[PDB]
């Protein structure tokens, strides 16, 4: 009755799930995906996750996915996002509850937010973590770039700063409940969702407590009290104390894990891109010799905009390096594509990163090559690193500035080179297995 996409289904329980979720270089699909694309087409179904699924690396059916969220499909994660990041969290929140969420958070992280506040502690941080930097010696870029993330987060959600003793506590504390949602469990035992279950409850419990800081500043009449994602939420909003719990600590989770890994994507290419380091600090050094003609320390809005070969770079590392492999959907009523039936309540899974790929719309995919992008653009469907539609990253523009800041003092103080063998994996979660171990040399 139904013109399925072509595909298998697995064994009758674990599915293909093994298969799909087999490591491979970040820089590719894989050979699970590749096989499938090959020998099925862009659209071919499979079992995953024990859930009939339609797998689509299709540009122009994502696209239709993703601006059809609410109409015809829906997001629908694996049941541990739901348990790890919480019920209140816009993963698993829809409908109205998810559009107050998202604007919400929209609504803190607003232009003239992201003008003032946000800008200028992206540098702070950047330059703290930059600052501490010695050549010759091996450390991990991965690291160093969780570290920035990390702090910047949790300044921007809670004022915490870093250094102190709760905020190593909760690094701490944030590596066992990170695990229960990025972690692979072909490696991970299963103990360890219900160990990253506890360290969740506990750091809920802290973040409780900082809302009852927070709670008592405002009724004190203190000022600066919108700074902080906490403590806009208390004023602005009327959301309850489970919801501003897992906001929080969802947000946490967002900006830290894909900003970290973009971040040393970043560093990963650029290393191998001499000529783009080279453009990149004639960029950064005429921006910063005009910084010092006005006298000027602190960046602003302007010197951002200056920056159009970062953006390239930018653009070239998620369309290359693919922070998010794919995204999880549910179709929500029948639906017919190029022919293709995906049946209500089917699994769809938009292979967003399979576009960025595809040698039918960029020449030679594989290369990090940042100059295509005076002649490509972010329009059209072939470039949804953020997604799309009205789950399109909310955090999208924090996070370019975030790879934008970092770049800036980072090519004006350093070279660097790969001081071992390393490639970006998806385990789909972009990972790099030795650390990305790097060696810096300061510029003179
Ligand atoms: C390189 C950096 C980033 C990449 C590649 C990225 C990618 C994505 C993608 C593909 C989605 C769609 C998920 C879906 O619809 O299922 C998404 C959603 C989202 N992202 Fe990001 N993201 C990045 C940075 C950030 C940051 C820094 C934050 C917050 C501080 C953030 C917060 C969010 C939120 C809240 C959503 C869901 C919004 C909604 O449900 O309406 N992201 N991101
Ligand atoms: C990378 C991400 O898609 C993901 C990671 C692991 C498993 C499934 C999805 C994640 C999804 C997410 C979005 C909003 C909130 Cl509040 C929390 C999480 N994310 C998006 N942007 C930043 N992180
Ligand atoms: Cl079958
Ligand atoms: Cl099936």
């Amino acid at each position: 009755r139904f013109n399925l996409p072509p595909g298998k289904s697995g064994w009758p329980f674990l599915g293909e799930t093994i298969g799909y979720l087999k490591p491979y270089t970040a820089t590719t699909l894989g050979d699970f995906m590749q096989q499938h694309v090959s020998k099925y087409g862009k659209i071919y179904r499979s079992n995953l996750f024990g859930e009939p699924t339609i797998v689509s690396a299709d540009a122009g059916l994502n696209r239709f996915i993703l601006q059809n969220e609410g109409r015809l499909f829906e997001c629908s994660y694996p049941r541990s996002i739901g348990g790890i990041l919480g019920k209140w969290s816009m993963l698993v929140l829809v409908g109205d509850m998810h559009r107050d969420m998202r604007s919400i958070s929209l609504n803190f992280l607003s232009h003239a937010r992201l003008r003032t506040i946000l800008l200028k502690d992206v540098e702070r941080h950047t330059l703290f973590v930059l600052d501490s930097w010695q050549q010759n010696s091996i450390f991990s870029a991965q690291d160093e770039a969780k570290k920035f993330t990390f702090n910047l987060m949790a300044k921007h959600i809670m004022s915490m700063d870093p250094g102190e003793e709760e905020t190593e506590q909760l690094k701490k504390e944030y590596v066992t409940f990170m695990k229960g949602v990025v972690s692979a469990p072909l490696n991970l035992p299963g103990t360890a969702y219900h160990k990253a279950l506890q360290s969740r409850a506990t750091i809920l419990k802290f973040i409780e407590r900082k809302m009852e800081e927070r709670k008592l500043d405002i009724k004190e009449r203190k000022q600066r009290t919108d700074d902080d994602l906490l403590g806009w939420v208390l004023k602005h909003s009327n959301l309850s104390t489970e919801q501003i719990l897992d906001l929080i600590l969802s947000l946490l989770f967002a900006g830290h894990e894909t900003s970290s890994v973009a971040i040393a994507l970043a560093i990963f290419f650029l290393q191998a891109c001499p000529k783009a380091v080279e453009e990149l600090r004639e960029e950064h050094l005429e921006i910063a010799r005009a910084k010092k003609e006005l006298g000027e320390s602190e960046l602003n809005w302007d010197d951002y905009k200056k920056m159009d070969f970062t953006q390239c770079v930018i653009n070239e590392t998620l369309r290359l390096g693919n922070v998010v492999r794919f995204l999880h959907r549910k179709a929500l009523k029948d639906v017919r594509y190029k022919g293709y039936d995906i049946p209500s309540g089917w699994k769809v899974l938009p292979v967003i990163s399979a576009v960025h790929l595809d040698n039918s719309r960029y020449d030679q995919p594989n290369l990090f090559n940042p100059w295509r992008w005076q002649q490509q653009n972010t329009w059209g469907n072939n470039y949804m690193p953020f997604g799309g539609g009205p789950r399109l990253c909310a955090g999208s523009e924090l996070a370019k500035l975030e790879m934008a800041v970092f770049i800036h003092h980072l090519v004006l103080k350093f070279n660097w080179e790969l001081a071992e063998d390393d490639k970006p994996f998806a385990f789909p979660f972009v990972d790099f297995p030795n650390g990305l171990l790097i060696r810096v040399s300061r510029i003179l």
